[PDB]
């Protein structure tokens, strides 16, 4: 029983037990055919007709990846790592629903992220049950192909003509288009949110004219397509194609040539070569991303942004306040996440190289200027303070304000918020604070699991971030206007308001990192 | 009557009635052999006797130097024009003291300004009657000589030395120490004063260890010694002095055959030549003027006062508001005294070339950059007032800092103060604000003057700047220490405290300019 006619067959679902009520999940529904052997590299296939009753009541394949192992058994690395098998057969999506059935309610479809090279949407920080359950919303995730298996590029070529990633997730919103009402829902009123590659990757649906039709609104969470991590140049991406083939013996004097002996190598034999094709890599290095492909993407997001080429709606972008120290120890001289990591003035100058390879060593004595006008010239966190910001603020903060700045300048209602609560359940050392990726626990609403141990203030944090979250999948506007709540006005090209998130109180403030990120957009350019 | 013996004969001065007092002016006492002919650019030969007595009833010749023309009849720029005979013959000196005559007097000697190429100790905003009749001290003034025909420099050679009105100056402080005496002034108790050019001068004679012996203490107004135009190199020094050679035809084999040409010509011929041996000359640009010589100067002053080799002493530095308008007007392009001077954003990049012609087109976008941080995106006089922050942050008010925040470091007592009053008899416009070399007025008691029709307000400034600058030349200390008036505390490299100076009231405040110096201290140098 729980049956449901898809237009490709039957699926059943289950029944869980959450909060005193009921959701209905269908886990592993597949979408597309699997992308094996002569499928290897194209973007995906639809799916024909099955016979019989597929089973969804099971998390599906992880797609290939490499798994962190930095750290074995900490949870605050490995808690991002797949909870299922790896497989080439990985393009599958999970629906929740409220119960009792609900009747043209409203869809958030979840990207995960994992900077293009991992990710899968079971992690049980993703669970859209407590969503489904508490703000009767239906939750849906997807699974995409990530690394070279998802974003090797050959532009023109359509044995591998990249984005196929960004083609697994279209496909993905092409079923919920196609399926969405026999669960409930309303393939009208369809939002997406995502997280770090994520949101990036949201925000490219937005940037893509195919894609338009497949949502209604856009969440952005630590994440934006104007990235300077999310989108590489075609030529960048097609001279990391053939450093892949010259890695694995591949070489060859033709295109298809290339991709014929590539599809012979056993996945593993790919994973285990995507590191060493870019010369220089920092720690926020996409080695197989998004590119301009002509297809999904047909320019850069910058230009494509100041075109005024976008999908015209309302979006919800923001950042946490500690983006950037996730990344510093993962590479940069002197930090670590068994001690402070106080670091000196020439390991600062050796970190802004770690993540500046290209930079003249005129630039970063440019980034070190604008970053050690100190408040407290003898605090001894000074400099990892410093090399955390340049790192939150260049690669996250600032594109993430550019993006709405540029909505807004369109006649678009944006919203910023800027995510300030450190878990209690935060597994990494304090002086991080808050980390990349540690707000989705609160949006999914995993406080609210009594059985976790979060304090009341972050059941609190937590419910009021889905009631917003759900608000403006619903009608556009994330706030309760009448309860005399505090009204998250829109973020205005101008006064540039935004809203503060913590377990305190909700402010408005202006301006974010103004100072700092006018430097990174109007004369980093200039070297 | 009223006869002085000095150590070279007799001198007979005036009474003047002064604020219903008596005040005894010696106006023209010759210190040095007129230098003429064989003595033209040597340094000043000191006097013999002479016989009968010299009737220092008059002010005396003004150094030769090119006059202000740039607006005819206009007060504000011909204000600083000499009121006296000019000629080479202009080696001589004033002396004011307070009557009845006193015993141990301070003393305070005032060196002028003019960009090392123009100024005279007669101008009536220099008259230190005021002073010795209201504060009790005796003032003394001098002529130096200005332009090639005091700075001409062939390092090393004894006809054309270089340094030679800091000469002069030296001289005549060689004179106050021999004759002071008799005109009832304490030698051990002589404090130097000065103004933009005599600043750096005054400063010049703390890092000259010839001059120690000669005052005891210094007041720095509007101008340092490290300052950008008051000391340039040697060798471009040298490079000057054949270009006007080469300009009046005396190119010669021999640097002796150059410098007898040059004192065949016409001292006009010379003053006619000087702006044109420079290539790009900035509205700041010292055509002739301090060097290193290895006589009076051994050293840059900025590498002297890193040795901390300098008069271990207190001193009174300060700036005022505005001090780079006046220098907009003189060249930059769009700035005019008869109307606001809205300039664009083009015509403040033309300016930045104006006046830093050799920084590459690289470094005047970095000037751009740091200055054009809006507070109000939308003031029309937004660029007007940047640019006129940048000559007055470079080119005065930071060199000025560092200049008491180095004799700080070295233990030294430092006074710091920012005058901020626009004169009400100030003739240039208002958009000018206070400006560069207003502060004089106040600082001699001219607003004590009834009839020239100062306000109330102005005439209680004036006596407080006269009562703070006697008081520390006469004890160390600008302060009246207990009457509860406002205490000018000591200026320190850490909290950087200084004082404030207008007709509201005087208060105290820390780190002056702080955020724009150390973009020209820390940045700047690196191109
Ligand atoms: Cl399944
Ligand atoms: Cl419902
Ligand atoms: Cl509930
Ligand atoms: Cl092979
Ligand atoms: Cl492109
Ligand atoms: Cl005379
Ligand atoms: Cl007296
Ligand atoms: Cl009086
Ligand atoms: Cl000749
Ligand atoms: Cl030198």
């Amino acid at each position: 029983d729980i049956i449901i006619t898809t237009k490709n067959g039957k699926v059943r679902g289950m029944n869980l037990t959450v909060f005193g009520g009921t959701v209905t999940a269908f886990l592993g529904i597949p979408y597309a055919q699997p992308p094996l052997g002569r499928l290897r590299f194209k973007k995906p296939q639809p799916l024909t007709k099955w016979s019989g009753i597929w089973n969804a009541t099971k998390y599906a394949n992880s797609c290939m990846q490499n798994i962190d192992t930095s750290f074995p058994g900490f949870h605050g690395s490995e808690m991002w790592n797949p909870n299922t098998d790896l497989s080439e057969d990985c393009l599958y999506l999970n629906v929740w629903i409220p119960a009792p059935k609900p009747k043209n309610a409203t869809v958030m479809v979840w990207i995960y992220g994992g900077g293009f090279q991992t990710g899968t949407s079971s992690l049980p920080v993703y669970d859209g049950k407590f969503l489904a359950r508490v703000e009767r919303v239906i939750v849906v995730s997807m699974n995409y192909r990530v690394g070279a298996l998802g974003f090797l590029a050959l532009p023109g070529n359509p044995e591998a003509p990249g984005n196929m990633g960004l083609f697994d997730q279209q496909l993905a919103l092409k079923w919920v288009q196609d399926n969405i009402a026999a669960f409930g829902g309303d393939p009208n009123r369809v939002t997406l949110f995502g997280e770090s590659a994520g949101a990036a990757s949201v925000s490219l649906h937005l940037l893509s004219p195919g894609s338009h039709p497949l949502f209604t609104r856009a969440i952005l969470q630590s994440g934006s397509a104007n990235a300077p991590w999310a989108v590489m140049s075609p030529e960048e991406a097609r001279n990391r194609t053939l450093n892949l083939a010259k890695l694995l013996g591949c070489s060859r004097e033709n295109e298809t040539e290339i991709i014929k002996c590539l599809r012979n190598k056993d996945p593993q034999e790919i994973l285990d070569n995507e590191a060493f094709v870019v010369p220089y890599s920092t720690p926020l290095s996409v080695n197989f991303g998004p590119t301009v492909d002509g297809d999904f993407l047909t320019d850069m997001p910058d230009t494509l942004l100041e075109l005024g080429q976008f999908k015209k709606t309302q979006i919800l972008v923001g950042v946490n306040k500690d983006e950037g120290t996730a990344f510093l120890v993962y590479g940069a001289p002197g930090f670590s996440k068994d001690n402070d990591s106080i670091i000196t003035r020439k390991e600062f100058q050796e970190g802004l190289k770690v993540f500046f390879p290209n930079v003249s060593e005129f630039g970063k004595e440019s980034i070190l200027f604008h970053y050690t006008d100190w408040e407290d010239e003898d605090r001894p966190e000074n400099y990892r303070d410093a090399l955390a910001e340049v790192v939150g603020d260049y690669f996250f903060i600032c594109p993430a304000l550019e993006f709405a700045k540029k909505y807004a300048e369109h006649g678009n209602n944006a919203y910023f918020y800027y995510f300030e609560h450190r878990s209690s359940k935060l597994p990494w050392p304090e002086w991080m604070g808050v980390m990349h990726g540690y707000e989705i626990e609160f949006v999914f609403g995993l406080p609210l699991e009594r059985r976790l141990n979060y304090t009341k203030e972050e059941e609190i944090l937590s419910r009021e971030i889905m009631r917003r979250w759900a608000n403006f999948a619903k009608y556009g506007n994330p706030n309760e206007t009448q309860n005399n709540s505090t009204q998250w006005p829109v973020f205005k090209p101008t006064e540039q308001k935004y809203l503060t998130l913590n377990t305190e109180s909700s402010r408005i403030m202006t301006k974010l990192r103004a100072q700092h990120c006018r430097f990174w957009n109007s004369f980093f350019p200039k070297v």
